[PDB]
């Protein structure tokens, strides 16, 4: 049952070097994951043994890089709960899930009137490509305003979606506050209004267990980078009666059916949003990854990274000087400023330390101005980091606002 | 100087296994190649060592994965001679790159009475985004029409291009006939006519040098799979003054300068192309990919498959009741039928001796119209292969035809 994080770590080449003449201490996960032996040896695996382009009825080689990259679709499937490999679309990540949300659904359901509902803590993956379709259709871009400690409350989700709401598009967790937004009940609000709902899983997926069919989403996207499995790759998952109604967003091989001078037809599901060679090596990996966080646990990642997120909370209410930004029920990272000294300034001392944070926007303008400042720092965790970490990053906080004093 | 195809086949793990009890013989570089040990180990170095999010002014490893990505660019610029970075974007693969030039430059510059000029022989990857950004804006879509040996003569180039045509788009080398098409006198007529050139890099890039400066065209597209590199990874070349003025095919983070609520502006070139997270670790292999391939020489490349595709043709013209198609001078590929057996059966047979190749319409549907036929096989060769596989290849199918005359 219980992980052994010795154990996990010793998984994770990556995690054993020095930075600067210390120990790396990496703490920028929500900006990417790092990826265990299984992953990369399944890359290697691939490149050495069975790489070949994909489709039924071809050589032996095709043949084994075919029924690998369609079982990295089921598993996929297994992993979200979704009731059918019809609704898995690989995509190079989630932000071109969302774009293609927002260019074959929203500019074709929108009209003037209509309204697109967000909130003030969205990525902007999920907010230019609503920006650019209602300008497009002449609708409406609404927000749901936040709560003082950046949580939404169902009141002021029912108050903003109305019956001229089509579309609500929400962050599950946010990568800057830590807010697990309550997407089931945000789903029965649209729904109850006429509207779809848009779920951006990218800080989601990796650290919490999801069920597409609990949720009862309309639209959900993912990154692999986030969660242990190799870059350029990422999911859009939709209802199937919603994509079967959908036009492609790209166009050419492989999703066609019959090709004529002036106009052709087009694949099912899932092939019809699939155009050309596929990530093939990518979605192969980030199906190994799946494989080795469902043997670990998703529900044991949560708790571990319950345990660092309490420990972590308690041990800044012992700085002095530092805000953190959020509520205090979160997932597993902190986002912060240490009074006079810019964030920036803070990730580079704490770089010198061996210790890798990020300072910046986070992607999230429009959330920096609600919060007042023109940046933060943010430390963010996974399954491989610890207690010491922890400890190790609010020691040199403490330093590092001696040290700015001693300047001053 | 010349290469040593014995030393070069050694970089190649794939190569030395059996199928079905006979050495392979892989003959299917057309739809992917096979990687060397140099790119892969390219690709675990990464995941082993550097790993991060990109981006200027971040933490040690942060810094190396950007200076890796950021130097894949120059590697890919100075690799097609075009003039600056900002003229070389990454994109998942050829078919995203034309959908990029069909969504934002033809969606953005066409209106009724405009024409986009195309091939019968191009992949449906250069024709589906045209017959829909045709389509969406009202304008008209014609052919040039081939010659008898599947070459295009520059007068029905001429006849074709009009002072109504804003686009000719055109393969620069054909997957099916192997033929090399005169890009650089296309690109002089499409120019005096007011249009742009678009070219279809896929099956050039690989296999002979590019210099898009001499060839002068106006966007260039190419995928790192067929060139030695990772999957999920390719480029769109445009000139720097049509990049300027194009607007962004995806929206998210990275490629924004400034978000408020309602609107957004965007970052310069290349960046403004580039949404959401890079396909970090695919970029740095397709820059190994091109070290790899500019150290053995792209003239000598070039020159092996001159050797192959003479000595096949010739031994082809040695088997009774077997057609190719296409011209004689041609890059290195065979694309045949044998009269009356299916070309999905001829695949059948030769991959039970070991032999890799490829039957059905190779995404040209159009063009095996044009040909008379519903399918054909493909033999499709590169700097890996010999003679002797040629033999096997010519051995295997005379042993076909024997076979299945006996069964009938
Ligand atoms: C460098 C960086 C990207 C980060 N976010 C990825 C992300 C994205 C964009 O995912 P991407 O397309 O994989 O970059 C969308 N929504 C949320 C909630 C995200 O966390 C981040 O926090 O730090
Ligand atoms: C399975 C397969 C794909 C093939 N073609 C890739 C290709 C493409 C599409 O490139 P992709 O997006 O990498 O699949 C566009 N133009 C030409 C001339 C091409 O050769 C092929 O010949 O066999």
């Amino acid at each position: 049952g219980h992980m052994n994080i010795t154990d996990i770590r010793e998984q994770f080449p990556i995690l054993h070097q020095q930075v600067n003449g210390h120990d790396l201490v990496y703490l920028d996960s929500a900006a990417t994951s790092q990826k265990p032996r299984a992953v990369i040896e399944t890359l290697d695996k691939y490149y050495n043994q069975y790489n070949s382009n994909v489709h039924r009825g071809v050589h032996t080689l095709g043949t084994r890089a075919t029924d690998g990259y369609e079982g990295a679709r089921e598993k996929v499937r297994k992993f979200i709960n979704a009731k059918s490999m019809a609704e898995i679309i690989f995509t190079k990540g989630t932000t071109t899930s969302l774009n293609m949300v927002a260019l074959s659904y929203a500019r074709a359901n929108l009209k003037p009137g209509d309204e697109v509902v967000i909130t003030y803590m969205e990525h902007h993956a999920n907010i230019i490509p609503w920006q650019q379709a209602v300008k497009a259709t002449g609708a409406t871009l609404k927000y749901i305003p936040l709560q003082e400690d950046g949580t939404i409350s169902l009141e002021d989700v029912r108050e903003t979606v109305t019956s001229n709401t089509k579309i609500v598009a929400v962050s599950h967790v946010s990568n800057v506050l830590g807010t697990v937004n309550p997407i089931k009940e945000m789903a029965k609000i649209a729904h109850d209004n006429g509207a779809v709902i848009v779920v951006d899983g990218a800080q989601s997926t990796p650290h919490m267990k999801i069920d597409v069919q609990d949720l009862d989403c309309d639209f959900f996207a993912l990154s692999s980078h986030k969660m242990c499995g190799p870059t350029g790759v990422g999911v859009l998952y939709g209802k199937k009666a919603l994509l079967e109604n959908m036009e492609p967003a790209e166009f050419g091989g492989e999703m066609i059916d019959f090709v004529g001078l002036y106009e052709s037809t087009w694949k099912e599901l899932p092939w019809k949003f699939e155009a050309g060679t596929p990530i093939i090596a990518g979605a192969i990996g980030l199906g190994a990854a799946i494989d080795f966080l469902e043997e670990i646990g998703l529900d044991e990642i949560s708790r571990h990274e319950h345990k660092l997120a309490a420990y972590a909370l308690e041990r800044f209410r012992q700085l002095d000087g530092v805000t953190v930004y959020g509520p205090e029920e979160r997932a597993g990272l902190v986002t912060f400023n240490l009074d006079d000294v810019h964030p920036h300034d803070v990730a580079t001392v704490l770089d010198a330390e061996g210790i890798a944070v990020r300072a910046g926007h986070h992607c999230a303008q429009p959330l920096m101005k609600w919060l007042d400042v023109t940046a933060t720092a943010r430390a963010s965790f996974y399954l491989y980091n610890t207690e010491e970490e922890i400890d190790k990053l609010v020691e040199a906080l403490q330093k590092t606002k001696e040290y700015f004093t001693n300047v001053f």
